């Protein structure tokens, strides 16, 4: 199976690829594989494979850190998110989020399912199973638990059989056979949750699948749209079916080649104690636990050598701001061309820590559209602040077709030079906050309401008559034949390539 | 004499750190040195020294282009700046500004003159002088003029004959004996400009020196207190006096090492089409051109082999960014220390394109004074937007004393995820507002009031009981004998040094 179809086949490619550190010493899952991952994406180096975790046992497990995070090359800088989509290693950032939006305007490709794969070449159930006893990794010295869940994909159907929904969302190890993890809205999980909640459900079935075929965990990240089954947008992605295996003891699907999965029910009725986590914006707080919903393991199911991947988010840069802030931004560009709006590209800047968005206008058509700032920034905002796609992100950036939103030093010379501070800016107090945004939880006003902005780092003749500035650098303050002559000659004269 | 105290030493002081190119190859002062200059800064390069400048006759002139721009090294990073004020080319960006305030704390040490000096090596006199047909550069295409004045130093004294005034304003060739440029209010030479139209002198005495001694330009680019005069702070500075020669057509003093002198005046009535100039916020308005002053030159005097600074600026990252901002940040420091606000530090961060001060707190001394971010923003700004040192600044950030006030991602990092948008803000309408500035000159909004922010990214607790949370980070996340054990093994399991 290709990279883009086979975890396993994955890691061979980055191992191909020069981009993976095989460790064949000892690492403790306690602190130190995370330590090491937390530094490769600190500086951007090649992923880590930990080939020998202390306290494995039975072919449980190996630990692959940083599945998603950034190399340090800059014409490769994408490769292993590139490797996730079957796109080349020197694909931009946003060839990966156009072809993640492929899938929305092709008929899905539904999954096929097949007898038996590589997931079930192992087995432990029932009383046999204990999490304590196994190697999840601690992440960050003060998490609350060892968060076994930060880079698999939970799969959880509706009550009518027709939904099922592929995501990422955290979960710790909170006894023998029980995780708690975060179900909250307006998270597909928690809406299927609370569809079961409401006929009277106390156990939903459940599966967790680590090491996934890398485009399902892709689509995983993604908030594709209410009601869409993910394997059959991923399908359409790969242009090829994903092949499904049923879980030994229930009804649902995971794919063949998982690397681990673990079969149970999410409950409606118990939660635990739930966190701290040092989560994407790059804070944990020691101590503060909050009640999550209780997943009960009945059955796990393994791969031979089969490898855990883990994410060690926080400060930059891992894969909650490579994939988290992207994959939003690129279904909020896709929500504000279905609005009508002007929208060519949206990226989320690295500098705002998954926060923020900035959104590229058509001017052209922005000038046709015959409008001003001040209305059109309070119409971005009422379209994607009132929808899930919108709900992490705090601040839009609304800049012209002359700024590279995929750069964000130009996103952030365009809003410190554009936008006149509160004149230029739209406040949004009444739509869904993000509450786990420091300035949210632990900030001056309602934890779960407001706190958002729309920027307009348009300037004003750019809704009229047009751009009336030249950009002050090389590019655009001299003419071709002089920069051509400096290209020429810099080498010559001593300058660096 | 060493390079903080003569330009020609400081000169040979780059070419000794192998920061300097001596380009001895033909290059046009019509768009090509500024354009060469421009990519230096841009890539952070070796400053280039323009030795064959075509049209340049008698001795007038080479360019130094990009004379306080950055290095690419990370560890000299702000060597060029170092050289200027006799630190190390390892000095950090907080060396530098805590040396440029270490004079307002001790006595002025006052110039000394000296009958004669390499000034006065050559001249050329009254109807001898043709502007127009010296090699001025043009520095961006869309110029509204030849801009000879980018980094030479105005000399003018009030008339009472106790303030001499130091400072760096942009000027351009406007005749065969005449340069027109700016002289904006607050600033203090429209300050004296003022004084001497209220009492009827209709010719100012004036002089510009270019290729001053380095500590001297630093000082000019420095809001210091009004009615100080720039020579004895420099001295201060330096730990020794400037050298001072007089004028030959006036009763100024310029510093007699000195590249270029113009002598002559500034007149109170006569006005002439300055401008456009490609400005510190990256931008040009082709045909945008204002009336502004005029400077009449009486007498040129200058050095054999003379030099004429350049700072071709722009887009990051050039002497607007690493001078002008940082050091009305190290201004501003003090202004809030004089009131009694518990700043520590402050810089200017490039990512703001000189707009932007971050300030911080001492937060156990703001912790006694049991207030809140809301009224402390307020009263932050209340102070620095009405006065000369907070004026061109339209953002302060205020950040805890956990975050590297010098380190953009520090800041921003604070900014994104501890402020509030809006609710964390507050807003000023009625400050004067730096019209330069796009959203301003060209915005929705009056082009000289208001636009400016007070940010509050410090985090409720701190105000209160303290800092609650924990950097996600390998520095803040892990133990020191975990991260030992990492460090120690880093390099030998395969990652980068
Ligand atoms: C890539 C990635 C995504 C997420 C997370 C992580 C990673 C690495 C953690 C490291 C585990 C940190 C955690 O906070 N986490 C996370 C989370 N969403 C939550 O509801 N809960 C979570 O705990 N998302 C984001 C979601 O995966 C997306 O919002 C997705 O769109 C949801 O799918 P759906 O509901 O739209 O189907
Ligand atoms: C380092 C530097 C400083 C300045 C400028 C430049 C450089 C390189 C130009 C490239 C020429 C661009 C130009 O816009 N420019 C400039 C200017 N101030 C002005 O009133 N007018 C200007 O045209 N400053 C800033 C002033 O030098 C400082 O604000 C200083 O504090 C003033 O001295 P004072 O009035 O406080 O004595
Ligand atoms: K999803
Ligand atoms: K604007
Ligand atoms: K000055
Ligand atoms: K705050
Ligand atoms: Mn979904
Ligand atoms: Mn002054």
């Amino acid at each position: 199976e290709p990279p883009h179809l086979s975890f396993r086949s994955f890691v061979n490619a980055l191992r191909q690829d020069g981009d993976l550190v095989d460790i064949n010493e000892p690492v403790d899952p306690d602190l130190e594989a995370a330590a090491i991952t937390r530094l490769v994406c600190e500086t951007d180096d090649k992923a880590p494979l930990f080939n020998n975790v202390i306290g494995a046992k039975d072919g449980l497990w190996r630990i692959l850190g940083a599945p998603a995070s950034l190399r340090s090359s800059p014409k490769e800088r994408f490769g292993r998110l590139a490797r996730h989509l079957a796109l080349p290693p020197t694909a931009s950032a946003k060839d990966i989020l156009d072809k993640m939006l492929s899938a929305n305007s092709i008929p899905p490709i539904e999954p096929v399912i097949v007898p038996t794969g590589p997931v079930k070449e192992n087995s432990i159930e029932g009383e046999n199973i204990d999490l304590e006893a196994l190697p999840a990794p601690m992440v960050h010295q003060s998490d609350g638990g060892k968060y076994i869940q930060t880079y698999g994909m939970h799969v959880i159907q509706s009550p009518d059989g027709c939904w099922t929904n592929w995501s990422i969302a955290r979960a710790m190890v909170s006894g023998k056979r029980t995780l708690a993890g975060l179900v909250i809205s307006p998270q597909h999980i928690r809406k299927i949750q609370d569809q079961w909640r409401a006929i009277g459900q106390e156990e939903i079935p459940w599966a967790l699948a680590f090491g996934v075929p890398p485009t399902a965990i892709m689509a995983s990240s993604m908030p594709i749209p209410d009601g869409v089954s993910e394997a059959g947008y991923v399908g359409a992605i790969a242009g090829e079916p994903i092949k499904l295996v049923k879980c030994d003891t229930n009804n649902l699907y995971v794919p063949a080649n998982s690397e681990i999965v673990l079969e149970g029910t999410l409950s409606t009725t118990k939660m635990a104690p739930e966190g701290p986590f040092g989560e994407m914006h790059g804070y944990v707080y020691p101590g503060e636990s909050h009640p999550a919903p209780v997943y009960t393991v009945n059955k796990i199911t393994y791969r031979n050598n089969a490898i855990l991947p883990m994410s060690a988010c926080g400060r930059l840069t891992d894969e909650t701001q490579t994939m988290i802030g992207t994959l939003a931004a690129a279904e909020i560009r896709q929500l504000c061309q279905r609005a009508g709006l002007p929208i060519t590209d949206a990226f989320a800047p690295f500098v705002g820590q998954a926060t923020w968005v900035a959104l590229k206008v058509d001017t052209h058509r922005l000038r046709a559209m015959k409008t001003n700032g001040k209305a059109f920034a309070k119409r971005v905002g009422d379209v994607v602040f009132t929808q899930k796609v919108g709900y992490m992100i705090h601040r839009l950036i609304l800049v012209g077709d002359d700024i590279d939103v995929y750069d964000d030093k130009d996103v952030m010379w365009a809003f410190a030079t554009r936008c006149r501070p509160g004149t230029d800016e739209v406040f949004f107090d009444d739509v869904p906050g993000f509450w786990l945004i420091p300035y949210m939880s632990h900030g001056n006003a309602e934890a779960i309401k407001g706190g958002k902005v729309v920027s307009d780092a348009l300037l004003t003749a750019e809704y009229t008559t047009g751009k009336d500035w030249e950009s002050a650098d090389f590019k655009n303050s001299y003419p071709k034949s002089i920069q051509d002559k400096v290209l020429n000659s810099w080498e010559r004269l001593g300058f660096k390539k």
